[PDB]
């Protein structure tokens, strides 16, 4: 049996060395939002909430993690808020994450009403009410679902606690069955499954939309190719008839200019189907030839800004994305042993050097998203240059 300090010294200095690097960061990220109006949009104050969160896992989490490793004596509630604290960072965490994938499905889905419907002052809002949450959600164990009313006398007494005290350790004051339907099950895996619903929407909309642009493309210039070899003024009507319903359709500075090319568009489109109607094949041809002028003059520009605006979202998604999947990744191995030690009393318990290898995994996943930011975001990435440089 090693001296418990050793072991006990590699696992607080790891600890230290990501609350550092998890302050650092998350700081870094909210001096950003702060400095740069072009980084102060809706999605970003809950990123800002997320570095938040992050930063206080480093300056109390951590530091909290670090006492209940010691099994110290302590008054069983003082003991249940110092282990509680870190599942309100976590529940914070998993609204900021839900909040960001809905801002970002509401700004692909229904770009026109996203300015109206998403606001500051609203995000705001929602941000006190998620911290509100969180705090209930995470600190229920204080409510009374906990072993205080069952304290281990026996270890109490051999590390000399005094009356009413027991020996500060996390899996004896908090209950497991609240760990793992209740914080798991119900607090975490549940949203984290909508989460995925909620991107795989998100990707839906943007492949769906990306393939009506494409689509309306192709169905304009074909419909000009069925006009230059119609043989009657009737299929040169049919033809423009549809390409002038499309066009429509597609049509809800640079917007001045686009609006303008829309215009243009149809006029033309009107033209032709006039001569058409009067029976002048030759001419309502001659007329529609005119549109490719518009096509390559304006049509083409709008088609390739929408496209490319289209792909920033997917871009973007993938980025937010990314950053719920590490979450999930780091967080769901200590979720999944407490399920083992829950459900499989028959197993032996995890060895400790696992328990405390997957709480620092936990803890490391406060250090990744600045990276995700920086690696991701030019915005963020160039902003944190300046602050550097500065
Ligand atoms: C806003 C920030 C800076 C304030 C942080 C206050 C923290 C450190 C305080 C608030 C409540 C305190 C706990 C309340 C009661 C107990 C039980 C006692 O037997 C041992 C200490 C312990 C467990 C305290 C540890 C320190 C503690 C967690
Ligand atoms: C989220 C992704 C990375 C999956 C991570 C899976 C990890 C958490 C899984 C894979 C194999 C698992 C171990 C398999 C066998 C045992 C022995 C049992 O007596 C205690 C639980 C324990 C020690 C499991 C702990 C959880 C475990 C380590
Ligand atoms: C989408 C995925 C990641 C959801 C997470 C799946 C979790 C809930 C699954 C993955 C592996 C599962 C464990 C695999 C094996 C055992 C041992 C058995 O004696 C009791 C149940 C138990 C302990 C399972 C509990 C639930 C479990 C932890
Ligand atoms: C990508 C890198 C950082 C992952 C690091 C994984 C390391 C830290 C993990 C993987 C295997 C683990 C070791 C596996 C087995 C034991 C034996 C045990 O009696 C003491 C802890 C010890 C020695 C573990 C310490 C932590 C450990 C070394
Ligand atoms: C964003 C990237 C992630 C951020 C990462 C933050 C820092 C984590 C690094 C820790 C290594 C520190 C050195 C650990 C060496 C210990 C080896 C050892 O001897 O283990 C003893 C054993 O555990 C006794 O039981
Ligand atoms: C023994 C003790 C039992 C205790 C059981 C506790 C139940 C938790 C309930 C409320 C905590 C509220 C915490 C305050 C949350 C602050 C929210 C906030 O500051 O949000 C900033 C906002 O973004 C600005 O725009
Ligand atoms: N199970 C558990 N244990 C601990 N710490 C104690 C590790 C341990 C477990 C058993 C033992 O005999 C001695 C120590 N922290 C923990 N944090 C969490 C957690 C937070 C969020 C999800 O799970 N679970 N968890
Ligand atoms: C896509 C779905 C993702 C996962 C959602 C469902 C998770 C359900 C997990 C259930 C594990 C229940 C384990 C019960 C073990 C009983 C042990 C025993 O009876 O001895
Ligand atoms: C993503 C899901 C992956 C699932 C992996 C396979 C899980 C199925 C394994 C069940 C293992 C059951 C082992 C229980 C052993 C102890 C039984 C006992 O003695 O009570
Ligand atoms: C996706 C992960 C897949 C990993 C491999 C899955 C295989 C898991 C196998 C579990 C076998 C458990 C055997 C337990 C024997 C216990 C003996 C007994 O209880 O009588
Ligand atoms: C992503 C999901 C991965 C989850 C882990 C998958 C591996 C599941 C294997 C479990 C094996 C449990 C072994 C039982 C050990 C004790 C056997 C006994 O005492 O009866
Ligand atoms: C994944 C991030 C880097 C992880 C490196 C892991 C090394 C440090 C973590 C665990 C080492 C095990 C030491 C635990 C000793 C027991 C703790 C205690 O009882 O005080
Ligand atoms: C860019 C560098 C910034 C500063 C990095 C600091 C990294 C080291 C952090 C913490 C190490 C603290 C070591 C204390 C050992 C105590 C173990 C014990 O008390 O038993
Ligand atoms: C000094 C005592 C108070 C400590 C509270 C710490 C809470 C977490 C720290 C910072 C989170 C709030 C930072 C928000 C600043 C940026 C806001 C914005 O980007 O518009
Ligand atoms: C335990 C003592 C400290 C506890 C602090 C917990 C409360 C955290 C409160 C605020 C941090 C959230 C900051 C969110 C800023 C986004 C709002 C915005 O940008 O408009
Ligand atoms: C988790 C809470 C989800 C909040 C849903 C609305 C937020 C989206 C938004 O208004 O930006
Ligand atoms: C706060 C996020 C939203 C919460 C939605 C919760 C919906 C409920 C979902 C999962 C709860 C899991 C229930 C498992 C019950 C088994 C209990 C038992 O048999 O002892
Ligand atoms: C959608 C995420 C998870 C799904 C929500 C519901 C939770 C999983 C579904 C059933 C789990 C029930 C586990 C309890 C079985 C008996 C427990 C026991 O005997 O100890
Ligand atoms: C499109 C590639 C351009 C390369 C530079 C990147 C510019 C910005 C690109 C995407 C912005 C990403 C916004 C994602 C929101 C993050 C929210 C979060 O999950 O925390
Ligand atoms: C419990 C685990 C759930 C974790 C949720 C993590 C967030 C979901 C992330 C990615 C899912 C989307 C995968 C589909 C990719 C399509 C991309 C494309 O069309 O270019
Ligand atoms: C990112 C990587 C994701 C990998 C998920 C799966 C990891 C787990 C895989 C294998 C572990 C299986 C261990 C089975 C132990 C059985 C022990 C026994 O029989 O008692
Ligand atoms: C990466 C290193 C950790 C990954 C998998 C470790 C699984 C170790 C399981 C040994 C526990 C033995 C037992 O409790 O039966
Ligand atoms: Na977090």
């Amino acid at each position: 049996g090693a001296p418990p300090i050793m072991g006990s010294s590699v696992y607080i200095t790891v600890e230290l060395a990501i609350a550092v690097l998890a302050i650092l960061g998350n700081v870094l990220v909210c001096w950003a939002v702060w400095l740069n109006s072009n980084l102060q949009n809706v999605t970003n104050y809950f990123v800002v909430s997320l570095a938040a969160a992050d930063i206080l896992v480093g300056v109390l989490a951590i530091p909290f993690a670090i006492t209940i490793s010691t099994g110290f004596c302590a008054a069983c509630h003082g003991c249940l808020f110092i282990a509680c604290f870190v599942l309100v960072l976590a529940q914070s965490s998993i609204f900021s994450l839900l909040a960001i994938a809905i801002d970002r499905y509401i700004a692909i889905a229904i770009p026109l009403r996203y300015n109206g419907l998403v606001t500051g002052t609203r995000a705001a809002g929602i941000i006190a009410i998620c911290w509100v949450l969180s705090f209930a959600i995470g600190l229920t164990p204080m409510l009374g679902w906990n072993n205080c009313g069952q304290p281990k006398e026996g270890k109490a007494h051999s590390q000399g606690c005094g009356e009413g005290q027991v020996a500060c350790l996390f899996e004896d004051v908090v209950p497991m069955n609240y760990m793992v339907y209740f914080n798991f099950f119900a607090c975490v895996l549940v949203p984290l499954l909508l989460m995925l619903g909620v991107y795989l929407r998100i990707f839906a909309a943007a492949r769906r939309q990306l393939a009506d642009l494409e689509d309306n493309w192709e169905t304009l210039n074909d419909n000009l190719k069925v006009i230059e070899k119609a043989d009657n003024a009737a299929q040169v009507k049919d033809a423009l008839t549809k390409m002038r319903a499309a066009a429509l359709d597609a049509q809800k500075p640079e917007m001045k200019d686009f609006r303008h090319g829309f215009d243009i568009l149809v006029g033309q489109i009107d033209d032709a189907l006039k001569l058409a109607n009067e029976g002048k094949v030759k001419e309502a041809q001659a007329a529609a030839e005119q549109l490719k002028t518009t096509r390559n003059a304006y049509i083409q520009k709008y088609l390739e800004r929408a496209r490319s605006t289209l792909q920033k979202e997917v871009h973007a998604a993938k980025s937010a994305a990314i950053i719920a999947g590490l979450f999930a990744l780091c967080w769901l191995p200590l979720h999944i042993i407490n399920c083992f030690t829950f459900f499989c009393p028959d197993c032996s318990h995890a060895p400790l050097w696992l328990m405390y290898l997957a709480i620092v995994l936990a803890h490391t996943n406060s250090v990744v998203n600045p990276f995700i930011y920086a690696y991701r975001i030019r915005e963020f990435r160039q902003t944190f240059r300046k602050i550097i440089r500065s």
